[PDB]
């Protein structure tokens, strides 16, 4: 019904016999595919996302400052240290101040000073990059026979443009075999995540950002790179100086990123609107309900004929007299002489007493005769194609 439901949904069908049918996936799409003596199947592609992307860089976006420490030397004695301007975790500038003897120099003149402080990164967000490869595009086969629910659902199979071909298979019937290639998506681009929200962003843009950043694999995430990015060193003084951090930059960011696609994700995972050309084999599948008796009773039609968006009918109808039997579907012309029409569900079949069967046909344009069932009461319904 997903796919009978669907504007947009293509018919193909193989013009040779056990070759390939191409077929073309796009999301918010189906394809419906017939062969003769093969049941009818319907394929959608629900998902295209990419599986853990190689990180590019994290930065940082609002941070803390403790521990500022500050030393400095009188006119004449070299450029003081800290044993901290060499732990990766402090920011620390070099500058210099005047000095004399009120702050306990023997010279007055320009003095050298010191300042660091330990850099506490609290809110970061990171871009990624997408490789073609590596995507995962989940696809959805349903066998189109018209049963009912309301514990049937289309087989479901997750490929990569990397993995081999797939072969499915759908419970009753066999396997299909399958084929895809992410054919015609650009990944110099990036994706930038700010807290479970992600974006499409330009490399070279992600790259220039003036924030705090550490290379893609790390996991310390204390030796920040160009911290000075988020502090300020206020003018000093003889022998102190004070040190002050930028507020969250969040902000600053979310009002810089609007006009760039926003990308969905869940589960960390990006989300994406895939493309997918793939080829089938119907080879290995075969009509689920052969070699059953041809059910000799009565239908009754659930409720009104449906027309569907693509030429055709939904006939609901529960038997009656039998087995779970083959039902003895047929459109012809008004005069009941030749056969019209096909069959989109096929070898259709009744599974339960009191089960309605839809079942979706295609009848000729113009008048026809919708045949179902047998000799106690054959039901003839009226049908116009318009």
């Amino acid at each position: 019904m997903r796919c009978i439901g669907m504007s947009n949904r293509d018919f193909v069908e193989g013009v040779s016999g056990g070759s390939w049918v191409d077929i073309v996936l796009e999301h918010g799409s189906c394809v419906t595919t017939m062969a003769k003596n093969k049941p009818t199947l319907d394929f959608e592609l629900i998902k295209t996302e990419a599986k853990q992307p190689a990180t590019l860089r994290k930065y940082c976006i609002e941070a803390k400052l403790t521990n500022t420490t500050t030393e400095s030397r009188c006119p004449t004695q070299g450029e003081p240290s800290l044993n901290e301007e060499q732990d990766k975790r402090f920011v620390c500038k070099h500058s210099m101040v005047d000095r004399g003897w009120g702050n306990g120099c023997g010279l007055f003149g320009k003095g050298g000073i010191v300042t660091c402080a330990m850099f506490r990164c609290k809110k970061n967000m990171e871009g990624k990059v997408v490789q073609p490869e590596n995507l995962e595009y989940t696809i959805v086969i349903t066998p189109h026979s018209g049963e009912e629910h309301a514990g049937k659902h289309g087989k479901e199979i997750k490929i990569t443009p990397q993995s081999s071909i797939t072969e499915a298979e759908l419970t009753g019937y066999g396997t299909v075999t399958m084929e895809c290639s992410p054919r015609t998506l650009d990944f110099e681009m990036v994706l930038l995540q700010m807290e479970n929200k992600a974006w499409l962003v330009h490399r070279q843009w992600f790259l220039d950002l003036p924030l705090p950043w550490l290379p893609g694999a790390d996991t310390q995430g204390s030796n920040w790179i160009q911290k000075e990015t988020l502090v300020t060193f206020k003018n000093p003084h003889a022998k102190k100086q004070d040190v002050v951090v930028l507020g969250s930059q969040e902000g600053a960011m979310h009002t810089a990123l609007t006009g760039a696609t926003e990308i969905q994700m869940s589960s960390g995972n990006l989300l994406f609107t895939g493309h997918l050309k793939c080829r089938l084999r119907m080879d290995k599948l075969q009509l689920k309900g052969m070699s059953y008796s041809m059910c000799t009773g009565k239908f009754k039609v659930v409720k009104e004929i449906a027309e569907t968006q693509h030429g055709t009918i939904v006939i609901r109808v529960q038997y009656g007299d039998g087995s779970p039997c083959k039902i003895p579907f047929e459109i012809m012309d008004l005069e009941k002489r030749h056969v019209l029409g096909r069959l989109i569900t096929v070898n259709p079949i009744v599974t339960e007493k009191d089960s309605p069967v839809n079942i979706e046909a295609e009848p000729p344009f113009g008048d026809s005769y919708i045949i179902i069932g047998v000799e106690p009461g054959q039901l003839k319904l009226n049908w116009f194609k318009k």
